[PDB]
């Protein structure tokens, strides 16, 4: 089946498109290195499937927890980053949630309704 990882952005923090495309990597590289850790299998999955990312939308932080308990609620796989300003990450305010990569059917259940970015 097909299999993704989608990206969500916290619109309320006005992030610019360089610092989103930052974060969006922070994520990315951590689901990742997740996934890997826990899921080979899924990993190659995704990989096969040409690893594809998609970015959309969340209008706060409240949003993104829900969307993380929901995920965790289908099994899926995790990461949220939080930036305090700088090009690391750190301890600061939630900047993006990533999910999966995981059955894009899954992943649609929770993420579906999102804007694209």
């Amino acid at each position: 089946g097909e299999y993704k990882m989608i990206l969500v952005v916290r619109n309320d923090l006005k992030m610019g498109k360089g610092k989103v495309a930052a974060q969006c990597s922070h994520a990315a590289v951590s689901a990742y290195k997740q996934i890997q850790r826990r899921n080979p299998e899924m990993l190659k999955q995704w990989e096969y499937c040409g690893q594809p990312k998609v970015v959309v939308k969340a209008p706060d932080e409240e949003t993104l927890i829900a969307l993380l308990a929901h995920a965790k609620m289908l099994g899926l796989t995790v990461s949220l980053i939080q930036d305090a300003g700088r090009t690391q990450i750190a301890p600061g305010s939630q900047t993006v949630l990533g999910i999966g990569p995981g059955p894009a059917d899954l992943i649609d259940k929770v993420t579906g309704h999102l804007k694209l970015y």
